[PDB]
């Protein structure tokens, strides 16, 4: 038999991140302020900044909004595109109708909005686009809309998960809307 | 290309609401009881205690008051504010002058007045302060002022609507006022 | 920050009213007949039949009585009562000790009196009970008693306004004394 | 519960009196002037003219006549009749056997005779038929026919008491006999 | 002493490659063009086309993608596998979860999917199955996810290192995992 070998060789370096998720990122009071209220909500950034935790309780509330829960810094400007959404729930009947992620100006300015979740299925039309976004720092915020009727008299901490990736690149030019492969 | 995916994880949890909308609560017989008159108003709570909906005859009057429509139950205290109203009519000429919605202690005296429609458009400086509300249960009181002439001599079932967002917060200190997002 | 939102949504309906002010209601040549004599008092309903205007003139009479200057037309069954007065004078001496309106069958005789200012002040005790009146159609008269040397000797357009608040209920059972509230 | 409230406002103002009571009224030396006889008769108008008040003294005359007692002015043309009477008495036995009161043309000719007083007991037919007055001026006197032997032989000045109410109307046409209400 | 001598004789050709590392191959603009990202990665194909050379930039995110950087000519059809695997690391902690190298369609779809590195260690079941890959171009596509909390604040050139073998064969039939000797 004959074998031809090719070689690749891939050295690593380490960069500092073109954005991140913190609370008060470089000190600034207005942005992720709102990451911890002591029954309805627990968020934290994911660690090195590398994304986000939340733990958030919903209730009877037609439209139940958890604002400020995160901040955004963004060091580097860059194109972002919600990249891959995915959802489950553990109850009979489906919890959620809507779900919808907002980025947002300090002054509260919604920069985009990211349907998760609409009718009750994961946004189907996803890579979404690809948006430029400047550098500086940014609210985000997070609305739930139930559906009335199916969410359980007795409490709960496990009714639903929703897993969101946010794809960022940052080149001075559009990529594609590159899709997220499995590992 | 060079894609960064940053990933959000979202657990959703489950919590008896820190206030809803009711026909007596808790069995309390003074507080919603007119919820039906009928041929004069009908109003429910909305699915889950998540709201209200009603449909309301007005009539030549030069008030128009429906007293205690609904019954609200606070759970734990909290700030509330008047969050959003739109207002639409499907006749020639604009029928409601004022309208306003009052939350009122069981003695019947007012704690909270929201102009929801002033000299016939939506009031204009929402959302309002975030104002302390206690726990217990509340009387909830319409009063329509029309412009009279307008309406129409044979009666309808669809002459105008009022949609109105109250948001409420179960935190200790008082939010600023959020406006309501479109999902 | 985390807020809930409510939604109430108000859908407004158009229906025939249960009772109005008018002038010979349905035809009736004996009811409200006297709105109009051309120096002494001119009466008129107020649009939609929302209510009534009265332009009045006081003399030296001991006792100056307007029979029949409205008709109330009451369509439907329901409960009626005197809901607010208010009252104020331009003079320097108040001119009014008693002023009472009295519903009157066609007979003339007396349904219900209400007392609207007594000894010079407004009704204290008010709202009023509640007390049926049947469908039909009344006569409506005003009694004014003046305080005697208060009245000037150069006659005036303006010398005092009273306002008063009819509540009516179409309900088959008598409701609390509800009071009307500032819009 | 529903109420609808209905707003009545009235505005009053001050005419010059149609008719008023007056001492000499014009300055006219032959009306009114009979007002006080130092032991018999003290007549005077009520205060601006709205009606009078008399003390009068009766003895053992058969007839007791009280003359041109009071004048009465009429300002414009209109319709008079004798509305009411009151009649009370301190005394064991009945007083007056009859009480009329007279209005009269200058040159003492009767235009109307008022029977207050018949047999002892008040005019029961009233309020009486009105009849139409002229512009001008009046003598008014009072004749009272006592019951002989009633009367006691010591002095009093509270033997009894006669109330009586004319009403007036301004109006070009007859009005019915309207009765005077209870304020 | 008997020495019997057997002589090997080797002529040495020369052959096209049945496959080759390129940027654009053919001029095609669609494989191999993200080789350089000016701060994120610089890539570019070994002497001759012998293989890969690639320096890469890791951040915070929590998988970085590093989509198109290579593209792989594939001139006659024959059988492809992962050969070897190395992997070091400079820094004190092991730096990288899970490494995969990906051959790719023209439109994006995963032809095959190498994993490198998993769970910090190298792929354990090396060499693996050869696969036939038909003659034409394929994006080729490498995903790493980083250990978080690992890599520094401070940027570095050297935090790791990986090489890669791929072994080929030209053959109709597939040849057993031949693994590559040392030299
Ligand atoms: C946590 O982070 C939150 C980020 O949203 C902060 O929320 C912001 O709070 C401001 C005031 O907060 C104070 O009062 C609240 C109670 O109400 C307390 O909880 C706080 O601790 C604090 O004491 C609020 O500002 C409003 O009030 C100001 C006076 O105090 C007044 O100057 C503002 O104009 C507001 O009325 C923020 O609300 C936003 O303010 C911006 C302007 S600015 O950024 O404040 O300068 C407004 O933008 C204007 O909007 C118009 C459009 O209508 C534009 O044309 C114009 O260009 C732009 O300036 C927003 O409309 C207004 O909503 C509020 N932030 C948001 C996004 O609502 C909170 O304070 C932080 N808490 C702590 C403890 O750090
Ligand atoms: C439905 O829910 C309604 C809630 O408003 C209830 O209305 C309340 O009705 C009370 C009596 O109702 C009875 O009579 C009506 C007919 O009139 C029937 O329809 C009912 O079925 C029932 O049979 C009424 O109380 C009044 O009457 C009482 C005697 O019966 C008397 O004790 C009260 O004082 C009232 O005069 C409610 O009216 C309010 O009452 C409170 C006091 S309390 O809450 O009743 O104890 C008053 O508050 C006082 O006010 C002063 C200020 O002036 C304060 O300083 C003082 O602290 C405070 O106590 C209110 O002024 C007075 O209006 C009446 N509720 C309201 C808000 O008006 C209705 O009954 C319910 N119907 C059914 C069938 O459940
Ligand atoms: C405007 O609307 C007014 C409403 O009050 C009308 O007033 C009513 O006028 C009747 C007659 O009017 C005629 O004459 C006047 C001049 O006097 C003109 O201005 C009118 O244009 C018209 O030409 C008057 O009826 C009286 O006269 C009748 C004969 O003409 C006689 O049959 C009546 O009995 C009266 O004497 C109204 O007076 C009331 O009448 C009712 C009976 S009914 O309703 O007329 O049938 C009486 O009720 C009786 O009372 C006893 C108690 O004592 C009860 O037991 C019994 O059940 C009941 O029948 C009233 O006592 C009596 O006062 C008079 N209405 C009132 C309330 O006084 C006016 O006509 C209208 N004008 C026009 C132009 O339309
Ligand atoms: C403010 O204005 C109110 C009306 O607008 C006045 O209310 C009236 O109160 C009368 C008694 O008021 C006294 O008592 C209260 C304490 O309760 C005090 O606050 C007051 O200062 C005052 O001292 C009340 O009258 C009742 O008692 C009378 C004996 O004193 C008696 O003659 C009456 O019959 C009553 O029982 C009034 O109650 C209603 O009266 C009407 C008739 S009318 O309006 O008075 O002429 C009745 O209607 C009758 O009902 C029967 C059936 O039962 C029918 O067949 C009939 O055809 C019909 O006439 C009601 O049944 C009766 O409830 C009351 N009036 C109203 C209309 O509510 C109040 O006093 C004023 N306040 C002040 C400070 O001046
Ligand atoms: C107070 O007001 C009283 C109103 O009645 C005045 O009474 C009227 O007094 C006249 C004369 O008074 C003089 O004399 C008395 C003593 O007797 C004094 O007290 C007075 O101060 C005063 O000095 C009196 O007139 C009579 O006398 C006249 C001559 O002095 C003579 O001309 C008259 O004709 C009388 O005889 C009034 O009597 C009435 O007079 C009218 C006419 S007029 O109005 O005087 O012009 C007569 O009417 C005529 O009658 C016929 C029918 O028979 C008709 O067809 C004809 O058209 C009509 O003219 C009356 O019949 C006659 O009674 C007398 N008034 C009355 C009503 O009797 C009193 O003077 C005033 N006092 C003061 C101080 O001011
Ligand atoms: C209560 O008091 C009332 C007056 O305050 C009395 O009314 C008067 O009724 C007289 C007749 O009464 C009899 O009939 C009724 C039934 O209808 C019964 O209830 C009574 O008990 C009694 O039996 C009436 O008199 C009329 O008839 C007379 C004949 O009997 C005749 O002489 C009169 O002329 C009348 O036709 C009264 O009617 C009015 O009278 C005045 C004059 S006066 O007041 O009587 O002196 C007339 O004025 C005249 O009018 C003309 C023009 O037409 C002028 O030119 C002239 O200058 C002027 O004098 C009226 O025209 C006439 O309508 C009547 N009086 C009044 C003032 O209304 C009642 O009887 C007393 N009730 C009881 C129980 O005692
Ligand atoms: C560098 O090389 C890259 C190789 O990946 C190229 O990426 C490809 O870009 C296409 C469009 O690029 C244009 O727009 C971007 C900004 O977004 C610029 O950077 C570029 O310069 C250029 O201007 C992209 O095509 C998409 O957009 C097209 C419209 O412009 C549209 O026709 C396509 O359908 C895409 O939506 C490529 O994306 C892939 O396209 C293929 C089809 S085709 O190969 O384009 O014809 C899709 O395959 C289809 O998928 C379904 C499965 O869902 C299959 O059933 C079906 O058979 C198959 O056709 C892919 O799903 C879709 O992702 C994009 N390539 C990839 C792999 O994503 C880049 O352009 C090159 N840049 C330069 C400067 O040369
Ligand atoms: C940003 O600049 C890069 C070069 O670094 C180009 O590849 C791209 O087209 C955009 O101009
Ligand atoms: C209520 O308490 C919370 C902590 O749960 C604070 O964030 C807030 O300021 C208020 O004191
Ligand atoms: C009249 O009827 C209504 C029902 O429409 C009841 O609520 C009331 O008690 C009265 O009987
Ligand atoms: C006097 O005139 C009035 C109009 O002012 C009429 O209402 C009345 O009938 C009489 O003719
Ligand atoms: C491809 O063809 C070769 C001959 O060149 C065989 O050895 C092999 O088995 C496959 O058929």
């Amino acid at each position: 038999d004959v074998i031809y070998y090719y070689q690749g060789q891939i050295t690593v370096g380490n960069v500092a991140p073109p954005m991140y998720f913190a609370i008060q990122p470089n000190g600034n009071a207005k942005i992720g302020n709102n990451s911890n209220v002591p029954s309805y909500i627990n968020a934290q950034p994911s660690s090195g900044g590398s994304g986000f935790t939340a733990q958030v309780n919903i209730t009877n509330a037609t439209y139940n909004y958890y604002f400020n829960f995160m901040g955004l810094a963004v060091s580097k400007t860059g194109y972002i595109y919600l990249a891959k959404v995915a959802y489950s729930y553990t109850a009979t009947n489906n919890p959620i109708q809507n779900a919808t992620l907002y980025i947002m100006n300090q002054q509260g300015q919604i920069v985009y909005k990211y349907k998760l979740i609409v009718n009750g299925v994961v946004n189907s039309t996803l890579p979404s686009t690809p948006l430029q976004i400047n550098s500086g720092s940014y609210i985000v915020s997070l609305l739930i809309v139930p559906y009335q009727g199916t969410l359980p008299k007795t409490p709960s901490n496990d009714l639903a998960t929703i897993t969101v990736n946010f794809g960022f690149s940052p080149m001075t030019a559009s990529p594609p809307p590159i899709p997220l492969p499995s590992p």
